[PDB]
């Protein structure tokens, strides 16, 4: 499967993506990265690997479809199968989720349906759990809503900042996010015709 990544800034998440599907067993091709903001470290971390990159400033774009219009194009030129989003922080528009639905996974900083949006770790501290984690999930148009592949429990520490949690929590992240593309990409995963995580 030919695997588009998209990032919004440092890119570690891409980069254990990227080590995860050049494995030998990977059923996985990371085959562009695209970064709505120029001179994030991910464009960086792609070119060390031989990864073609395009930037799409979101900001030179009228509303969304037509900022989202401009990515189809890119996946559309790389022949896309599976769309990551990898640290990538602007909403998707409803006909860009509908084309790709079932092909889209996003990461996400908590255990959903706890702590949506994009502050995962601030909501986490101030509610005072002692346990989050981080969910792969298959976007759908309600954002962080879709339909979950894998989720990984990580402990809150006493003192904690959104500096020592997000450390934590990435660790986890960069194991599932890896494993859930596999599940996807080999087919072993799919979204089914009812909707719902099909094992097949
Ligand atoms: N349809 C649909 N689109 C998307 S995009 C995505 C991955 C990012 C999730 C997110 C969760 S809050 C936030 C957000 O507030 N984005 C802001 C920009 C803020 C920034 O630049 O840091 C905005 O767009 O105005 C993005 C998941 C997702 C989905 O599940 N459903
Ligand atoms: N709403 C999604 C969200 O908050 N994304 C989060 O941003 C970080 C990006 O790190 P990276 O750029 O090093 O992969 C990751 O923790 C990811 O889960």
């Amino acid at each position: 499967a030919r695997v588009a990544v998209l990032i919004s800034g440092t890119g570690s998440n891409l980069q254990a993506l990227i080590d995860s599907t050049r494995e030998p067993n990977s059923s996985a091709q990371i085959d562009i990265v695209i970064s709505n903001k120029a001179a994030v470290a991910g464009l960086d971390k792609a070119e060390r690997a031989g990864i073609p990159t395009r930037v799409i400033n979101h900001k030179l774009y009228k509303n969304r479809v037509e900022f989202d219009s401009a990515i189809d194009l890119v996946l559309e030129e790389f022949s896309i199968d599976i769309v990551c989003l990898a640290g990538f922080m602007r909403i998707l528009s409803g006909p860009f989720v509908q084309k790709w639905n079932g092909k889209m996974l996003n990461i996400h900083p908590s255990l959903l349906p706890s702590f949506k949006g994009s502050n995962a770790h601030e909501q986490a501290l101030e509610t005072g759990v002692t346990v989050t984690g981080c969910t792969v999930h298959f976007v759908a148009e309600d954002v962080d809503a879709g339909q979950i592949i894998l989720q990984e429990a990580v402990p809150v520490k006493r003192g904690d900042t959104v500096a020592t949690l997000s450390e934590r929590v990435k660790l986890a992240e960069h194991k599932i996010f890896p494993a859930a593309l596999q599940l996807v990409a080999s087919g072993t995963v799919q979204l089914g015709e009812n909707g719902k995580i099909c094992w097949v």
